[PDB]
C-alpha cells in the first residue's frame, strides 16, 4: 500500500583558501586600574572581577562549518 | 496506493578566496580606570566587573557556513 | 492513487574573492574613566560593568552563508 | 488519481569580487568619562554600564548570503 | 503493506587551505592593578578574581566543523 | 681605409602585472621634539631642520625603469 | 684596412607577476627627542637635523629595473 | 688587414611570480632620545642627526634587476 | 691578417615562483638613548648620529638579479 | 694569419619554487644605551653612531642571483 523512499543526495562543498594570515595584535587592559573602597556593606552574594579577564584571540585558518538535519517521522 | 519519493539533489558550493589577510589591531581599555566608593550599602546580590573583559579578536581565514534542514512527516 | 515526487535540484554557488584585506584598527575605551560614589543605597540586585568590555573585531576572509529548508508534510 | 511533481531547479549565484579592502579605523570612547554621585537611593534592580562597551568592527571579505525555503503541504 | 527506505547519500567536503598563519600577539592585563579596601562587611558568599585570568589564544590550523543528524521514527 | 658600423638591436621588454595593490600606512610622525639652547656661538654658516621633514610615500602601480646608454667615440 | 662591426642583439625580458600586494605599515615615529645645550662654540659650518627626517615608504607594483650600457671606443 | 666583429645574442629572461605578498610592519621608532651638552668646542665643521632618520620600507611586487655592460675598445 | 669574432649566445632564465609571502615584522626600535657631555674639545670635523637611522625592510616578491659584463679589448 | 673565435653558449636556468614563506620577526631593538663623557679631547676627525643603525630585514620571494663575466683580450 505505502512506499516511502528518502534518497537525498548531497555533493556540496564549503571551501576556503587563504594565502597568508597574520600580524594580529590584541592588547586589552593595557592601562591602569585602581579601586578604592571604604565602609561598604553587603547583605547578599558578591561576585567581583578586576583586571584583564576572558580575552580571546581566535584565529582559525579554516573556520568553515556545515550543519545538516534529516528527519523522517511516521504515524 | 501511496508513493512518496524524496530525491532532493544539491551540488552547491559556498566558497571564498583571500590572498592576504592581516594587520589587525585591537586595543581595548588602553586608558585609565578609577573607582572610588564610600558608604555604599547593598541588601541584594552584586555582580561587578572592572577593567578590560571579554574582548575578542576573531579572524577566520574561512568563516563560511551552510545550514540545511530536511523534514518529511506523515499521518 | 497518489504519487508525490520531490526532486528539487540546486547547483547554486555563494562565492567571494578578495585580493588583500588589512589595516584594521579598533581602539575602544582609549580615554579615561572615573567613578566616584558617596552614600549610595541599594535594596535590590546590582549589576555593574566599568571599563572596556565586550569589544569585538571579527574579520572573516569568507563570511559567506547559505540557509536552505526543505519540508514535505502529509495528512 | 493525483500526481504532484515538485522539480524546482536553481543555478543561481551570489558573487562578489574585491581587489583590496583596508584602512579601517574604529575609535569609540576616546574621550574622558566622569561620573560623580551623592545620596542616591534604589528600591529596585540596577543595571549600569560605564565606558567603552560592545563596540564591533566586522569586516567580512565575503559577507554574501542566500536563504531559500521549500515547502509542500497536503491534506 | 509498508516499505520505508532511507538512503541519504553524502559526498560533501568542508575544506580549507592556508599558506602561512602567524605573528599573533595577545597581551592582556599589561598594565597595573591596585585594590585598596577598608572596613568592608560581607554577610554572604564572596567570589573574587583579580589580575589576568582566563585569557585564551586559540589558533587552529584547521578549525573546520560538520554536524549531521539523522533520525527516523515510527508509530 | 676605416669603416666603423654600430647596429645595435633591442626588442626587450620590462613588464609587470599586479592584480591589486593596497593598504599602505606611513606615520613618520606623532612624536615630540624639544630644543633648548643657552649661550651658543657660531662663527660660520649654520643649517638647521626641526620636525617632520622630507618624508616620502611613493606607490607607483608600475614603477619600472629602464636605462640605456650608447656611446661611440673616435680620435 | 680596418673594419669594425658592432651588432648586439637583445630579445630579453624582465617580467614580474604578483596577484595581490597588501598591508604595509611603517611607523618611523611616535618617540620623543630632547636636546639641551649650554655654552657651545662653533668656529666652522654646522649642519643639524632633529626629528623624523628622510623616511621612505616605496611600494612599486612592478619595480623592475634593467640597465644597459654600450660603448665603442677607438684611438 | 683587421676585421673585428661583435655579435652578442641574448634571449634571456628574469622572471618572478608571486601569488600574494602581505602583512609587512616596520617600527623604527617609539623610543626616547635625550642629549645634554655643556662647554663643548668645535674648531671644524660639524654634522649631527638626532631622531628617526633615513628609514626605508621597500616592498616591490617584482623587484627584479638585470644589468648588462658591453664595451669594445681599440688602440 | 687578423680576424676576431665574438658571438656569445645566452638563452638563460633566472626564475622564481612563490605562492604566498607574508607576515614580516621589524622593530629596530623601542629603546632609550641618553648622551651627556661636559668639557669636550674637537679640533677637526665631527659627524654624529643618534637614534634610529638607516634601518631597512626590503620585501621584493621577485628580487632576482642577473649581472652580465662583456668586454673585448685590442691593442 | 690569426683567427680567434669566441662562441660561448649558455642555456642555463637558476630557478626556485617555494609554496609559502612566512612569519619573520626581527627585533634589533628594545634596549637602553647611555653615554657619559667628561674632559675628552680630539685632535682629528671623529665619527660616532649611537642607537639602532643600519639594521636590515631582507625577505625576497625569489632572491636568485646569476653573475656572468666575459672578457676577450688581445695584445
Amino acid at each position: 500500500s505505502v512506499q516511502i523512499v528518502y534518497k537525498p543526495v548531497d555533493l556540496s562543498k564549503v571551501t576556503s583558501k587563504c594565502g597568508s594570515l597574520g600580524n594580529i595584535h590584541h592588547k586589552p587592559g593595557g592601562g591602569q586600574v585602581e579601586v578604592k573602597s571604604e565602609k561598604l556593606d553587603f547583605k547578599d552574594r558578591v561576585q567581583s572581577k578586576i583586571g584583564s579577564l576572558d580575552n580571546i584571540t581566535h584565529v582559525p585558518g579554516g573556520g568553515n562549518k556545515k550543519i545538516e538535519t534529516h528527519k523522517l517521522t511516521f504515524r
